[PDB]
């Protein structure tokens, strides 16, 4: 289904980009925004299963291994 590219590099970055705040990891309440500023109109109990594929460690919170995880699985 065509190539996506890009490589794990690009998203390592965009990591601090999510992290808006002192936190060093992406909670669900960032996803909120996060989502909410695209046009999908997203709830929560829709970005609460985003962070449940990620959490690996059920830490309320997705890192750089989580969050990658999802990023290249999108949807
Ligand atoms: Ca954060
Ligand atoms: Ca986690």
């Amino acid at each position: 289904e065509d190539a996506k590219g890009k490589s794990e590099e690009e998203l390592a970055n965009c990591f601090r980009i999510f992290d808006k705040n002192a936190d060093g990891f992406i909670d669900i309440e960032e996803l909120g925004e996060i989502l909410r500023a695209t046009g999908e109109h997203v709830i929560e109990e829709d970005i609460e299963d985003l962070m449940k594929d990620s959490d690996k460690n059920n830490d309320g919170r997705i890192d750089f291994d989580e969050f990658l995880k999802m990023m290249e699985g999108v949807q």
